[PDB]
């Protein structure tokens, strides 16, 4: 059971232009979804110094990037504190048509798109690489859900029964095929190092047989 939800305007615009802008400077995604799921565990853990049984759902909090040559999929897993259905449809848990309209006034005065998770609505970064976004996410007080898109203006959430998460949200980007070069280790590797050094919690790059 399916259900398939039109993008609010603004933030079909917001695709549209990052899937659409000339822009080389691609790897930046990584450090946007990367920066979202510290955000996501900075919020269950603040949580959990209250209620520890927060963390019944699981006690480590860590990100794991998981590329898939044979799927051209790489996966940032996190174990934050999740999304409800309500946030997955309210624009994953953001303001983001507010963020947008900064974002575009922003660009239009001369910023560039690597600015973007300043406005909040980082997440969409994933469509400079992703030709389709997968995300499996499950929050204390919700079942665990799917949302996806593949942009065109549309988005569907349905109930997931696949692998169960515990708690946490795993974002798997369907890579476009020439955008191959992040599921290399030493190209993730690098972008890593070069721009997630001071995030708070262990960042594994899983390797490939
Ligand atoms: C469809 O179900 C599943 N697919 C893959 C992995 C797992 C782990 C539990 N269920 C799984």
């Amino acid at each position: 059971e399916v259900e398939t939800f039109a993008f609010q305007a603004e933030i079909a615009q917001l695709m549209s232009l990052i899937i659409n802008t000339f822009y080389s400077n691609k790897e930046i995604f990584l450090r946007e979804l990367i920066s979202n799921s510290s955000d996501a565990l900075d919020k269950i853990r603040y949580e959990s110094l209250t209620d520890p049984s927060k963390l019944d759902s699981g006690k480590e909090l860590h990100i794991n990037l998981i590329p898939n040559k044979q799927d051209r999929t790489l996966t940032i897993v996190d174990t934050g504190i999740g999304m409800t259905k309500a946030d997955l449809i309210n624009n994953l848990g953001t303001i983001a048509k507010s963020g947008t309209k900064a974002f575009m006034e922003a660009l239009q005065a001369g910023a560039d798109i690597s600015m973007i998770g300043q406005f909040g609505v980082g997440f969409y970064s994933a469509y400079l690489v992703a030709e389709k976004v997968t995300v499996i996410t499950k929050h204390n007080d919700d079942e665990q859900y799917a949302w996806e898109s593949s942009a065109g203006g549309s988005f569907t959430v349905r109930t997931d029964t696949g692998e169960p998460m515990g708690r946490g949200t795993k974002v798997i980007l369907h890579l476009k095929e020439d955008q191959t070069e992040y599921l290399e280790e030493r190209r993730i590797k690098e972008i890593v190092k070069k721009h997630s050094q001071f995030i708070g919690y262990p960042i594994t790059l899983f390797v490939e047989k």
